[PDB]
């Protein structure tokens, strides 16, 4: 409708007020709904750009609700999804918005409130609505980085386009090339991951998560299968895929953050300027310290023993193995859903069943990393990146803090009873073998590469005159490829299977081959599919833009919705050629199957589908100890898996994007 | 000439290619003037600008001098005096726009020059050369406010002002308020001073006062009389006027850094955003460690020992009382020279004796305190605050520094003989009074408030809409007011005498009368003029905006000099006592024997005089410990000298500029 595609003009140009042209479009923006400033001389400026447009928009003014608590927030502010406060606020404004009666209500309302609210804010809570309303899928929202590519460049770039664009012709601008690799130099080992932590396809990916997962919020957009589980996997996919790259950049596996009161020797700095904010972001100096947080403003006042009171409380209850509620009775952490209950407890959703005894571990420790700097507000300054979800990943630490979140799913983890040999069999069925080809490359063989694809920030670029502004990025990519699965099926009769595909280092940091043990925690998730498998011989042929693990590339770089960057699907490697085992299993449908009766089934998302359609626990068969006798992944499979040596080579060479 | 002004609009919208508008002009540049980038769209951009002006400029083509080592600072970097690399590369411009032989060709240079170098430091070399150059005297350059508000306002306002600009016509503007006390909250004690600290004036005085004695540079530039003297003295009024401020916010006196290896206890964060680099001044966390630089662009390798080892070098030469020369010999630290020379050793300008022993210590100090975020640039990140000329007045730590340094040259202060009372008196000459009058004010009463002045930010807005824009800046005043000086003659003949008038607080930050040993170093310079003394009764009358220690209201806000609305400390709303005095000293003794362009006339001005017109040591009478006997000012008074209690009261109210 014209409706719906008139919702979508409220992203472009995010601080140029709602009466400024949008597009081909103006609003029409009734006299009362004007802000302070601009009321007085209302009708003068409403018209100056009101006879540039090809169309024009009505919107009637309506009683609205009450925007106070929206709008508490400054407009020059940062906004945190982390901070307490900030997400009561953003729940607050998804409320009003999931509650207009109409799109036309929604528009009218929507309009009245954007020239009122924090620009981020605003964005972020429009979307999650968007997203979630019944008259309003489909819809394909902008790219958060069209709308502020100030969260996702090099502050350096900005004069340079408002130059570009001011001096040069529409038809003469030439692209921007985006700095790579800029936010330290060689003698930080840790600049080498600039193409995982400042990926703006890895960034994209944690936004969506928590546009689709939200913490706080109408339970409408809240309750979702398992939410507590995938806050636990998600993160997990993470680690392993961050130690992948690590292994490829001569660096040894994340250390957790051992102890909130020693030393963080990873020191960052952003080099991002936030527009909204007009104020840059700050960094945090090499071997800083967590300190005592007093921030009247923001409402947080915590010491650094409430964050560890409650780190002790979790880990006793998972040595118990149950946690209690706030009614006192015991809620068991059992082999179902003791991951998702642990994982609503750490992160602490609303969800938590009880959040005052288990605290907000996880975000409250985002807050402390970001404020090392500025603890008690003496200094008026804001949060560093690791303070808001679309920057927190840019940051070493993020790695650091979630690897020591990690430990403690861990430690429940190790807790359930090993897969038996009957649990991990599908009797009959037998993978003799699994391949992988490129185009042209050896068999058994990935590559990766360096690529420039190009994004357009016009709509992201207030108070500029109008035309694109093609900005190009340098990110990895592979080669295309596809797996060559061999079954046998053996069993006279038609079987359904779910094949799981994972990928993983051969050896350790020292050149030795990984113990199960430690393996199973480096395998990332590469694919998982139904097949149905005829009796006799199966030749399987799956391609690698087929993977539900991963998002189309132009989900990145131009409504079906995120999961992992395509683009990022395959660790970097060695030049000279860096040795994984890649894993299959196929397992038995019929167990792992979700009634999910209907009157892929292995693409899940989570605005769509009222189940997550695999009822094994996420990352199996990986997320449990071996059972006894195993020690290696060549003596844990049974017939229905298969192992095979790949050798993943990067070459350092850019391509124009194809 | 037609040449000075149209030199003048090289200074309009820095960072905007000096093709587009200027003023009311444009300039028509050979083709090959114009810079890479735009060379082969010369001719779309020639037509898509100018038409509209009024002037045209013809350029003439010219051969140029090698630009290349001007050219190595690049464009979005920024740029620092106190780094010995950057403090290089100026000189060479300035020799360069100081080496043309005609106006016409500095035109041709600098037009050429100035799309091709760093902004600031294009601002900064040609300001240097035009003051200095015999052709081009008595320009009235504009302010750097004007053309870099980066450098002087909280970055919030810039997009505030773009927005204002670009959505409101010219005719209907509103002005922007730059906020006051933006930079820390009352947590921290030292926000009280934001007035002192990040005012305009005094900002726009340090950087004056490099641009007239810059320590590197050709001789001609460099070799002003007795400029270590100045360096030395010009410092030790700021603390002094500091100090003042101090004991009217309920603080102490500034305490020294005690050394180079205790923290900084006193954090800094100026809320600057330099829109030339598309970078922050970072901010200094509170207790703050000094670290070893190792900056290999800046071309800095240098361990706190080494700036220990000039320190205790400087104290060395101090107390031998004498310096030694590269070839070995000794020049001695007099009563005459050898303050001077020490300022130059200590402040390290080219005239340092021996810049190999004695070392760089005050702008090496500054670099140090500037980088303690990214000390060996793995972060890459620029200078603090401190690192820049411009800015390093805003920061606490400056005042810490200054007093560390301070302490050095009172050390050689304090080995010179007292006065002797024959030094003092004026025999004949005799003061009998002094009093001030403000008019609708009790005598002996000074007033100060607040006030707003208006600012034109439009030619340092690059790439935003042309039109007036007006940034409201809050601001210390006081109120008018004269001295009424009572002199009896008693010679039968006329006599001549220098008027040295200070002021300084009468009691201790606990409230007990000062003692001369302390009081002398908070003895704020308030004028020095010549006057005529016909023999009997003289009564002088001496208007505040008379002072030679001031320069007009009108050169801050639309010859180095304090900027005049700083004159008066701000003192308390109960009333501020401080004891005013005033001596006249025997001009026939202080008489330089120069004589250049009615010697009442005392405006010095450093590149204009070649000497300075006085004798007497700066900050005499109170230069030096009291002779025998002397403990208090009661008792140092001599005849011709005069004190008189005088009542500083602040009104915390806001008048609109009359
Ligand atoms: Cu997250
Ligand atoms: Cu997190
Ligand atoms: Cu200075
Ligand atoms: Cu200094």
């Amino acid at each position: 409708m014209n409706y719906k595609k008139n919702l979508l003009l409220l992203y472009d140009r995010p601080r140029e007020p709602i009466f400024m042209g949008k597009g081909k479009s103006v609003f029409d923006v009734p006299d009362n709904y004007l802000t302070d400033r601009y009321r007085p001389i209302g009708p003068e400026i409403q018209n100056r750009f009101g006879e540039l447009a090809e169309e024009r928009i009505p919107v009637r003014s309506i009683a609205l609700p009450d925007l106070r608590i929206p709008m508490s927030l400054g407009r020059q502010e940062q906004f945190s999804l982390f901070i307490p406060r900030h997400r009561k606020i953003a729940a607050r404004l998804i409320d009003i918005f999931m509650g207009m009666r109409n799109i036309e209500e929604l528009q009218s309302c929507a309009v009245f409130a954007r020239d009122r609210i924090n620009p981020y804010l605003f964005n972020y809570a429009l979307s999650v609505a968007l997203l979630h309303r019944r008259d309003t899928k489909n819809l394909d929202l902008p790219s958060v980085v069209e709308v502020f590519p100030d969260k996702y460049v090099d502050s350096r770039v900005f004069e340079q386009i408002r130059e570009e664009a001011t001096v040069v012709p529409e038809g003469m601008r030439m692209p921007i090339v985006i700095p790579k690799d800029f936010t330290a130099s060689d003698l930080d080992e840790e600049h080498r991951l600039w193409y995982f932590r400042e990926d703006i396809g890895v960034n994209l990916h944690h936004w969506h998560w928590h546009l689709v997962y939200p913490g706080d919020g109408p339970d409408s957009v809240v309750r979702k299968d398992r939410r507590g589980e995938l806050f636990y996997y998600m993160h997990s996919q993470l680690i392993a895929r961050y130690n992948f790259e690590r292994f490829c950049n001569r660096l040894q596996r994340v250390k957790r953050l051992n102890n909130l009161r020693e030393p963080i020797a990873e020191g960052y700095f952003p080099k991002l300027d936030s527009l909204v904010a007009s104020r840059t972001w700050p960094g945090r100096v090499d071997n800083a310290v967590i300190k005592d947080l007093n921030r009247e403003l923001d409402q947080i006042k915590q010491d650094v023993s409430d964050l560890e009171r409650w780190i002790d409380r979790i880990y006793e209850a998972v040595h118990q193995g149950y946690v209690v509620d706030e009614s006192g009775n015991r809620i068991f952490l059992d082999e179902e859903k003791g991951i998702d209950i642990l994982g609503n407890i750490i992160e602490s959703s609303i969800l938590s069943p009880n959040r005052q005894l288990y605290g907000d571990m996880h975000n409250v420790g985002h807050v402390f990393l970001s404020y090392t700097h500025d603890p008690d507000h003496r200094h008026l300054e804001s949060f560093g990146v690791m303070g808001d979800v679309a920057t927190a990943m840019r940051d070493p630490v993020f790695y650091r803090w979630h690897s020591f979140i990690d430990d403690i799913f861990q430690e429940h983890k190790i807790k359930l009873p090993a897969y038996t040999k009957s649990q991990l069999t599908y009797e009959g069925i037998s993978v003799t073998g699994i391949i992988v080809q490129s185009e042209g490359a050896p068999v058994n063989t990935l590559h990766t590469y360096w690529q420039q694809s190009d994004v357009d920030l016009s709509r992201g670029m207030d108070f500029v005159p109008r035309g694109n502004v093609f900005a190009r990025f340098t990110h990895l990519q592979h080669a295309p490829f596809q797996y060559v699965i061999q079954i046998d099926n053996t069993s006279d009769a038609q079987r359904m299977g779910f094949v799981r595909i994972f990928m993983a280092p051969k050896n350790d940091e020292r050149g030795q081959p990984m113990l199960f043990r430690d393996q199973r925690l480096f395998m990332v998730e590469m694919d998982k599919f139904l097949v149905a498998l005829r009796p006799g011989a199966n030749r399987i042929r799956r391609r690698s833009n087929e993977s539900t693990v991963t998002i189309p590339f132009e989900r990145t770089f131009r409504f079906c919705g995120c999961g992992w960057p395509a683009h990022m699907l395959v660790p970097k490697g060695l030049p000279e050629g860096f040795p994984a085992d890649l894993f299959v299993m196929v397992s038995n449908y019929e167990d792992d199957r979700v009634v999910q009766d209907l009157v892929d089934a292995a693409s899940y998302c989570g605005v769509r589908d009222r189940l997550y359609p695999d009822r094994k626990a996420m990352g199996f068969p990986f997320d449990r100890l071996a059972r006894t006798g195993v020690d290696r992944l060549s003596n844990f499979v049974t017939p229905n898996m298969a192992i095979q040596s790949v050798n993943v080579i990067h070459i350092d060479k850019t391509v124009p994007r194809t």
